[PDB]
């Protein structure tokens, strides 16, 4: 229902902000 | 730097996604 499509919602957020966070780690880190 | 700025955002996104995630987590568990 309603509230599912919002949790898959949260979790592909922070799938994608994790990625994010680790590739930008890595150029700050050399 | 600006770089380090980013990242510190992305953590404050994450943490605080992780936080809407939970809580929708245990409104569908009941
Ligand atoms: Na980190």
């Amino acid at each position: 229902g309603q509230l599912e499509q919002e949790l898959a919602a949260l979790d592909q957020q922070i799938a994608a902000l994790k990625q994010r966070r680790a590739a930008l780690k890595w150029q700050i880190q050399g």
